[PDB]
């Protein structure tokens, strides 16, 4: 009698069946009855919460249990009479099931893994009485017991199934909880053992996701140990360790000390994974043998059993779903570690940026930090899933190369040299791989900028109508993106090739034809399949050595980076006391100490200081600090605003401090968020301060509400809004202390005429209060209570106006309430409000399923292509599973013939066949990549840039820049390689999983109807999950970008956000924000693991039918071995195949919902500027002329003659019509009722182009292209380079050119024209206007943007330049007025 595992039958046998059952009972009585019952009796103390229903189905389950101890102890007795070790397992059962019997009184996780092992042990020893049975009498071969032992199986599964599914409903008010319904809480709280790892739960999201689009509601919240704050603070005690033992490494040693237990059991995992996947090669074997050896048993028996196969299989089975199981808890635990490696690494850099020195942002460029806050922390959450991988795959390695030379034999490494030889090129090609991905990216970068350039001021494009040279252009980058994408196509084609062929085929046909005749031994068909499955197991590991090295490399610099910039400097506490409120009026309110002394330098001791000078406010006044470029004025106030470090002096500053810079700052909000800043409404002082400050009209010249999107992300919006909003924010936040740098600069002035009486003067509406207004206005000089003359860090003088005019005024002169207080908001809970603008689009369609679009997509490819590419992969496929079957015909010969190989021959005929379907896949991969894809890439990309360029006036100032901005960018790239890629990937995959069926159906007639469930199952997962992750993978798009947009806007207004102390509510929000993101990507990554945790058990369900069939062919007839372990190994490949073919088709269907969203934006028309069959020497006039959107009104009732050779001044209050007049001028809108006349002509009938192109504009504006200044001025080589050099002779810029430009007359630009002041670039723009030849010239806002001398040239430039050019200006000078020959009025509506 057998002892061991296993008997001359595959059973266990009794001895190890009562072995296995001990040993579980014994881990589960100890375990259990100590940690379980301990730790319940001391957290709740036997139970003080009574809180239970006692539900009819809790007796039950104690019934059943208690019956089926009775039956246990009633069969101890029978089973005694052999002298055994099964008394051993009988007791331990027994005290098992007793100890169990209280234990699940006790509960209302360990009893349901006891129970299923439990129910395993009873099942196996059933199976063994059954063998037995099989190999002896009929019932009672063993024992008369079995017949008992079947109702204590039958009573453990119902025990089993009866306590893992039901739940525990409770009586008395369970529905008093859900209180706030705003999102239901996550079932994985709530979640057994038994249903996590099946995630049942996400079944139930996501047949919620198939009957409803999903919203912010339906998601549910997040559980614990995600949030910012636990998160945050569980860092940041590892940074205090850190303090401890500071350096370099501490950072990584923190991050790794905080969250190294979850990796640590990821790694286990893996290793349970690894040591799990090679046992299936072995079974494959044996099964072989066992095949082979039953057929030679049966030729014996002629000449002169199943149980093995039936145990086979199911062990197959059970390997395939232990290997599911194990392989995604691994992959579940290290995506929840980088989850909370972002969640943590976020907060922190935002701290720390908040907390941020002045001098570290001046040494450290938003671009810089923005990129790291994007990048580094992203690269450490993609990196965190490859990082158990590098300690995975050399053992896997060792493992597999271990079981190959068991297999094969000794000194058998051709394999090993081919591995070895085979890494060096792929590191090549991987380092060709990232280099051009950084030149893809730089380039993709490169267009979007200069596609943000000009859309950034379109309008004066589309005034001078300069598109010609843009979309040349355009189309010259165009062409470098087009063949570096090609390049990258081909690296990426031959990278897919070599991987697809080098291991598999190669290896094989070097080491199963070399070495097996140079052992002197046959073939015999056990050692070719196994070899094949081990070589495609280890393809694997080839590509996966050099690819996290990379990002391993990567971390170095992204976690020196992180280090650099958290142990940056940070600044003082003690830089100004921010004392109580001021006291009643009279004492003081802001005070610097007696010599007081700063600087913009602690650490060096920099120049840059300011010593021994004092300063002091009184109670309500109104001071100004006046001095000139770099006079310390900024320094001051900074010092005022305590961003400074003191190194002499008192500050004391009372109250609450209010703070506008120079520098407007608007936060992506609505102008509604930004004016209530955080703060309570209150309607009749909001209306008060926006009367006072800003107008109505500023109001309504937004085309749109109060809720208006900001620039940032919406409607831009000129200099003076800014400017009026930042004073209507700053007033609305009443305060005590109140700061303004040069708020009137960016606005008109005689506005600014307004401004200072309104809100300012001892009128004003924050008269009562101290203020500090620095600015060089004379006005505000007269009007001030206090002057404080400023230069060079050191104040002059300082008094009052009277002190000053006293002495010789040459150094300035010459050259019972306080309103309450404000009161702020309650750091609310925010939504992502982007959702709903998208949804109003995504209204249209709630079924997009048909596949119109797909064949749109084709008819827009060449579908001769498409057909050859799929007639190409099926050879490929066709090729392979030749190889295959004529490998297994082979071996077959062998098997017959007794060492008898037509070697070199077969050797031959399969690498003619494998390097066939190599050759195949790779035609497949490179040119129809060629011919299909950059195709599509250039044709949606000129279809679209011809439609949007086209786009009218009423399309630009209704859609928000940013908006297509990162559409037209971002989108068109997706497009480009991520649909190519997948579409290839999905046609591979499915033809994989179409000819491996279809060998499994020609290994057996009947797998028909076994394969028909699980494909209608296969096919239900996959339309769950695609009408799941579409939306799921649309709301973390969506979620993505508010932060780093939030991160960019709160660091430049960082001055501004410190000064008004509102630091808590923008850490709430960032932590908000982030609490939003992490809600939109964890159900995501958990959909995916429920998803491939099912299709891979469907996997192994086909294992297991493929085995069993087998197995029944073989007891039916005559079978042949090679059929089998052909069958079995194609099989195996069926798991990978199906987990990646279902993320491609939702890819597939993401990238093509891209590209309908892109040709809609390509669905754009506008009227015809062709040439369809004019200056000077002609009358001009305008009749019945109405010209405005359909939604407005401006002009009516025109009716108006202009002779040649005449000049005209427009004047108008604001509000009446005044750019209206000069977009009809100009014909811009295409609604014109009326006639306007020019040379007899009427202008609608011509068109466009050249009514543009014979016109001249100067439009308010003087920001320009980027680039040559001869090619800005001059885009089209009009005449020669003189002319232009005349041209700004007469405009009088000659310094600069003289000063830059040493070259030549080829001077580079900044983008956006800040690198030179606005007088110049305004020359610049009358330069050009000079340069073009047109009598019609428009002039607009010649009195807010001069400086005096300016306004003087230009007049007398347009007054000798064009002698006799018909000029209208707009504009407020009364010498322009008065020198106008004929002054038209422009009236308010008519």
């Amino acid at each position: 009698e057998g002892f061991g595992p296993i008997s001359f039958y595959g059973d266990f046998t009794q001895c190890f069946i009562d072995g296995v059952i001990l040993n579980l009972s014994a881990i589960f009585m100890i375990t259990f009855g100590i940690r379980d019952l301990v730790n319940l009796c001391k957290k709740k103390h036997s139970g003080i919460k009574y809180r239970r229903n006692w539900i009819i189905v809790s007796r039950m389950a104690l019934v059943l249990l208690e019956i089926a101890f009775v039956s246990l102890a009633s069969l101890n007795i029978s089973k005694e009479e052999a002298e055994n070790f099964t008394i051993v397992s009988q007791y331990a059962s027994t005290m098992l099931s007793l100890f169990v019997a209280l234990a699940l009184h006790w509960i209302e996780t360990v009893l349901l893994f006891y129970w299923l092992f439990e129910t395993f042990g009873n099942f196996a020893k059933l199976i063994n009485i059954l063998i037995r049975h099989t190999y002896e009498g009929i019932w009672y071969s063993g024992q008369t017991g079995f017949i008992l032992t079947l109702f204590q199986v039958i009573t453990c599964a119902s025990i089993l199934l009866l306590e893992a599914l039901p739940k525990k409903p409770l009586m008395p008010h369970q529905h008093i909880h859900q209180t706030l319904t705003r999102r239901k809480p996550n079932p994985y709280d709530s979640a057994n053992i038994f249903s996590r790892i099946t995630f049942s739960w996400m079944s139930g999201l996501m047949k919620t996701g198939y009957e409803k689009y999903l919203v912010e509601a339906d998601l549910y919240k997040l559980p614990r140990n995600f949030s910012s704050e636990e998160l945050s603070q569980k860092l940041e005690k590892n940074w205090e360790n850190e303090l401890k033992q500071k350096s370099n490494p501490s950072l990584s040693w923190a991050i790794c000390r905080t969250f190294g237990s979850k990796m640590l059991l990821a790694a286990f995992f893996k290793a349970i994974h690894d040591v799990l996947a090679f046992t299936q090669p072995q079974l494959l074997r044996i099964l072989i043998k066992f095949v082979t050896d039953y057929n030679s048993e049966r030729q014996d028996d002629h000449s002169s059993p199943i149980v093995r196969g039936f145990l086979i299989a199911f062990a197959m089975f059970l390997v395939g779903f232990t290997q599911t199981s194990v392989l995604h808890q691994y992959f579940l635990n290290v995506f929840n570690t980088g989850m909370y490696i972002k969640s943590a690494l976020t907060a922190l850099i935002y701290q720390k940026s908040l907390v941020l020195s002045n001098e570290a942002s001046g040494l450290s460029s938003t671009g810089d930090i923005v990129n790291l806050m994007s990048v580094d922390v992203q690269k450490l959450q993609d990196l965190t899933q490859w990082l158990n991988l590098i300690w995975s795959g050399p053992f896997q390695i060792i493992i597999c190369l271990y079981s190959l030379y068991k297999l094969l034999g000794n000194s058998m490494w051709v394999g090993v040299i081919i591995l070895v030889i085979m890494m060096p090129l792929n590191s090549f090609l991987m380092r060709i791989q990232k280099k051009l991905q950084k030149s893809q990216m730089k380039y993709k970068d490169e267009r979007t900028r200069v596609i943000s350039e000009i859309l950034n001021n379109i309008k004066s494009l589309k005034l001078y109508a300069w598109e010609k040279p843009y979309r040349e252009k355009l189309e010259e980058v165009r062409n470098n993106k087009e063949l570096k994408n090609l390049t990258k196509l081909g690296c990426y084609m031959a990278v897919t090739s070599f991987q697809f062929n080098i291991v598999p085929f190669l290896v094989s046909c070097c080491t199963f034809a070399v070495f097996v005749y140079t052992e002197d031994r046959a073939l015999t068909t056990d050692l070719v399949f196994p070899a094949l499955t081990l070589f495609n197991l280890l393809s694997f590991p080839l590509m996966i050595i050099p690819m996290v090295l990379n990002s391993f490399i990567e971390a170095s610099v992204s976690i020196g980076r992180l280090f650099t910039f958290f142990t940056n400097e940070e600044l003082q506490p003690d830089s100004v006391q921010r004392l109580p409120k001021v006291k009643n009026i009279g004492d003081v309110a802001i005070n610097i100490g007696d010599d007081a002394t700063f600087l913009w330098q602690r650490k060096p001791e920099y120049k840059v200081a300011l010593k021994n000078i004092n300063f002091q406010a009184k109670k309500g006044n109104l001071t100004c600090i006046v001095g000139k470029v770099g006079s310390g004025k900024t320094a001051l106030l900074s010092c005022m605003l305590g961003d400074l470090f003191r190194v002499k002096g008192f500050a004391t500053v009372h109250g609450s401090v209010a703070y506008v810079s120079q520098v407007p700052w608007i936060m992506n909000g609505t102008v509604k968020e930004n004016i209530l800043f955080g703060h309570r409404y209150d309607a009749e002082f909001y209306e008060k301060t926006i009367k006072a400050c800003a107008l109505t009209i500023d109001l309504a010249i937004l085309m749109d509400g109060d809720k208006t999107l900001v620039g940032e992300k919406g409607i831009s919006l000129s200099g003076g809004q800014k400017a009026r909003l930042s004073l209507a924010r700053a007033v609305y936040a009443r305060a005590d202390t109140y700061l303004l740098d040069d708020p009137l600069a960016a606005v008109d002035e005689h506005v600014a005429r307004h401004l200072i009486e309104h809100v300012l003067g001892p009128n004003g509406l924050l008269h009562t209060k101290t203020k500090v207004l620095a600015t060089n206005k004379v006005s505000a000089l007269s009007i001030a209570d206090s002057i404080a003359l400023l230069d060079n860090g050191e104040i002059t003088q300082q008094g009052t106006y009277d002190e000053i005019t006293k002495d010789a005024d040459s150094p300035l002169w010459k050259l019972a309430i306080s309103l309450r207080r404000a009161s702020d908001a309650t750091l609310g809970s925010i939504d992502f409000g982007d959702d709903e603008n998208i949804a109003k689009r995504e209204h249209r369609e709630q079924g997009k399923v048909k596949w119109n679009i797909y064949l749109e997509y084709a008819k827009a490819c060449n579908p001769k292509s498409v057909c050859v590419f799929i007639l190409f992969i099926v050879i490929s496929m066709f090729l392979s599973v030749m190889g295959n079957v004529w490998l297994k015909h082979w071996s077959e010969v062998n098997s017959r013939y007794g060492s008898n190989p037509n070697a070199a021959r077969y050797l031959a005929i399969y690498f003619a066949l494998g390097i066939g379907s190599a050759l195949a896949t790779l035609i497949q991969t490179i040119v129809l990549w060629v011919f299909c894809t950059i195709h599509a890439s250039k044709y949606l990309h000129n279809l679209m840039t011809n439609s949007v360029l086209r786009a009218p006036m009423t399309f630009f100032e209704t859609t928000p820049i940013g908006r297509i901005l990162n559409r037209f960018s971002n989108d068109i790239y997706k497009v480009d390689a991520l649909l190519g890629r997948t579409f290839s990937q999905f046609f591979v995959n499915a033809v994989k999983v179409t000819f491996t069926i279809t060998v499994i159906c020609a290994t057996t007639w009947q797998f028909i109807f076994i394969i028909i469930p699980l494909s209608v199952f296969y096919i239900y997962y996959q339309q769950y999950y695609l009408r799941t992750s579409r939306e799921l993978r649309r709301l973390d798009s969506i979620t993505r970008s508010p932060i780093y947009s939030h991160f960019q806007e709160t660091l430049g207004g960082l001055a501004t956000v410190r000064g008004y102390s509102q630091q808590k509510r923008f850490s709430h929000i960032n932590q908000c924000r982030i609490d939003n993101n992490m809600s939109a990507f964890y159900p995501s990554i958990n959909a995916n693991r429920w998803l491939a945790y099912r299709l891979e058990l469907i996997g192994s369900i086909i294992i297991l039918g493929a085995a069993t069939l087998s197995v029944f062919r073989l007891k039916q007839g005559t079978l042949t071995a090679g059929m089998v372990g052909l069958s079995l190994s194609y099989a195996l490949q069926i798991t990978q195949t199906l987990n990646w073919i279902v993320r491609m088709t939702v890819e597939v269907e993401t990238n093509i919902v891209s590209v309908e969203r892109i040709k809609e934006y390509a669905d754009l028309k506008s009227e015809a500027p062709l040439i369809v069959e004019s200056q000077g020497d002609i009358k001009f006039n305008n009749y019945s002329t109405r010209y405005r959107p359909e939604l407005d009104l401006v002009l009516k009732h025109i009716n108006i003659h202009i002779k040649p050779n005449e000049k005209v001044g427009i004047v108008g209050r604001t509000g009446a019509g005044k750019s209206s007049l000069t977009l009809a001028l100009f014909r811009m809108i295409e609604a014109s009722e009326g006639n306007i006349v020019i040379d007899n002509i009427a202008i609608n009938e011509i068109g466009l182009y050249d009514l543009r192109h014979k016109l001249s504009i100067i439009p308010q504006d003087s920001q320009v292209f980027e680039g040559t200044v001869r090619e800005n001025i001059d885009p089209i080589n009009q005449y020669t380079d003189e002319a232009i050099w005349r041209a700004l002779e007469l405009s009088h810029l000659k310094e600069h050119v003289l000063s830059m430009s040493n070259d030549g007359l080829d001077a580079q630009l900044t983008e956006g024209g800040g690198n030179l002041s606005v007088g110049q670039r305004q020359l610049l723009c009358l330069a050009r206007a000079m340069l073009v030849p047109s009598k019609i010239l428009v002039l607009d806002q010649a009195t807010a943007a001069v400086d005096v001398e300016t306004d003087k040239v230009v007049q007398e430039t347009i007054r000798t330049a064009f002698k006799d050019r018909t000029i209208l200006t707009i504009a407020h000078r009364l010498n322009t007025i008065m020198d106008s020959d004929r002054i038209i009025v422009l009236d308010n509506g008519k």
